[PDB]
Order: C-alpha cells, then structure tokens, then sequence
C-alpha cells in the first residue's frame, strides 16, 4: 500500500506481520494500528516503536521502566524514531514519519515495549 501499513496486535500478544517493506519513493511512512480482541491497555497494551535493531533492548528496558501512564516509552528518547502511543482492545492509532530517518545498510526493527511482549511482538522494517 502506497507509503502505508496497517497493523493488528491481538489479545495473544501478537502482530499480523513481522516484516514491513518501506519504498524508498515514499516521503513519508504511516502505520496505522489497531487491537481486535476485548482485553483493556493495562493487561494487554500494544504499542508499535521503531529503532535500529542495535537501539532495540535500550528502548525496551527504559519503556519498561518508564510505566503505562508513558505508555512504557522514556520521554524523549533519541533512539525511538517513531511510535504510536499504546492502545486497548477497540482503539486505534497512527504513527507518521519521515522516510529520510532511514538509510540504507542499517537495520530497523519494529516492537511493542509492553512488558514483556518484545519477545513475541517484533519484526522488521526494510527500507526497498
Ligand atoms: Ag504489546
């Protein structure tokens, strides 16, 4: 889809793609996420981050940290070049960024920083 994606984290701590393929062409990316299932924010909260892959643990251990009412991110963290805020079961949220964050020959992954669920919730972004 022309610059987009949408993306689904179910009430089994599960997204419906690990691999998200981001056009050069695009000037900017969107994710848009949602939640199926009936299971509240607090118990099973997903959020979709973006960081290098080396960035990856730092980010979930501080979010972790950082608590749900900061929706498990540290406040202005450089590493994270984007995010959605946390959703229930029901909500939705967007994320938009710039695709000249990205270059070539770095490697990008996506994840949630619920606790916990990185284990299960994450893949890969390639810029292509
Ligand atoms: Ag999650």
């Amino acid at each position: 889809a022309e610059c987009s994606v949408d993306i689904q984290g179910n009430d089994q701590m599960q997204f419906n793609t690990n691999a998200i393929t981001v056009d050069k062409s695009c000037k900017q990316f969107t994710v848009n996420l949602s939640h199926p299932g009936n299971l509240p924010k607090n118990v099973m909260g997903h959020n979709w981050v973006l960081s290098t892959a080396a960035d990856m643990q730092g980010v979930v251990t501080d979010g972790m940290a950082s608590g749900l009412d900061k929706d498990y991110l540290k406040p202005d963290d450089s590493r994270v070049i984007a995010h959605t805020k946390l959703i229930g079961s029901g909500e939705k949220d967007s994320v938009t960024f710039d695709v000249s964050k990205l270059k070539e020959g770095e490697q990008y992954m996506f994840f949630c920083t619920f606790p916990g669920h990185s284990a299960l919730m994450k893949g890969t972004l390639t810029l292509k």
